[PDB]
């Protein structure tokens, strides 16, 4: 027996943890008995079509995934292969976007920093096996426990060439732009410091308990305006240009938005490190 190879006879889709344009997250329960008392696994598969091969796409994010061991990524547990299938460990409270609008009353701003720092070990892990994540948003941050997060998707996520400081595509702008740095924006490279940047903009939405109405999206575009269609991301840019960023969230004290504003610098090379930020959290949780 394989126990990273999941039979398909065996595999019952449950219900959609969520959707993207290619392919589609399930909770699944993995039943070889057949009595319902199997474990609940979450499912990454791609919608029949994937053309610009999603397939090798999916097979490369499997085999990444497959190789990172870390307390804040979220566990592989293997394929189900006929076309390919992501099994992945069930984390039943979800993304920090689900989880925290309902449970302000228990998560503090000492339990958010313990977050941020999680996320950051996540990430610097990431960052030392020489990978851009370039997807890093609350959406994408998984509660384990009232203790706990772990970076829950790896869709985007590209190695670094060794000898490279930065990774460029153009692939398939479903890109999350309200989360980007200026350079990804501009220029379609993808730096370790770029995912710093999405760190800053995921510690706003995390000081912001997700709520919709104060989303990195809803700011801005308050910011330049809401309309603009096929406008946007110049104006954005613009606004990033100008030297605008996000505002201090609510009750979020100057020391941690501070940090924050260090994720913001207009260039890669000014922008504070994940070690940095990791450093600068426990300062503040001493
Ligand atoms: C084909 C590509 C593709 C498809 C997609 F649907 C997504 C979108 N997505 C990612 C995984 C997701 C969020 C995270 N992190 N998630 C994982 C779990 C879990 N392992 O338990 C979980 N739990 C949950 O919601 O519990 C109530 N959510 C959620 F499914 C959304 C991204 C993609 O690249």
């Amino acid at each position: 027996v394989d126990p990273t190879h999941f039979e398909k006879r065996f595999l019952k889709r449950i219900r959609d943890l969520g959707e993207g344009h290619f392919g589609k997250v399930e909770l699944c329960r993995y039943d070889p008995e057949g009595d319902n008392t199997g474990e609940q696994v979450a499912v990454k598969s791609l919608k029949p079509e994937s053309g610009g091969n999603h397939i090798a796409d999916l097979k490369k994010e499997i085999e990444i995934l497959r190789n990172l061991y870390h307390e804040n990524i979220v566990k592989y547990k293997g394929i189900c292969t006929e076309g390919i299938k992501l099994i992945m460990e069930f984390l039943p409270s979800g993304s920090l976007k689900e989880y925290l609008p309902k449970n302000k009353n228990k998560i503090n701003l000492k339990q958010q920093l313990k977050y941020a720092v999680q996320i950051c070990k996540g990430m610097d892990y990431l960052g030392s096996r020489q990978y851009v994540h370039r997807d890093l948003a609350a959406r994408n941050v998984l509660v384990e426990s009232e203790h706990q997060v772990k970076i829950g998707d790896f869709g985007l996520t590209k190695a670094i060439e060794t000898d490279k400081e930065y990774y460029t595509v153009k692939d398939d702008r479903d890109s999350p732009v309200f989360w980007y740095a200026p350079e990804c924006l501009m220029q379609s490279k993808f730096y370790i410091a770029s995912d710093v940047w999405s760190f800053g903009v995921t510690l706003h939405e995390l000081l912001t308990y997700c709520d919709s109405d104060s989303s990195p999206m809803a700011l801005f575009l308050k910011m330049i305006g809401p309309t603009h269609g096929q406008m946007t991301v110049t104006r954005l840019v613009n606004t990033l240009k100008e030297g605008k960023r996000l505002p201090c969230p609510p009750n979020c004290p100057d020391e941690v938005y501070q940090l924050m504003r260090k994720c913001w610098e207009f260039q890669p090379s000014n922008r504070t490190s994940f070690q940095n930020l990791i450093e600068g959290f426990e300062a503040l949780l001493k």
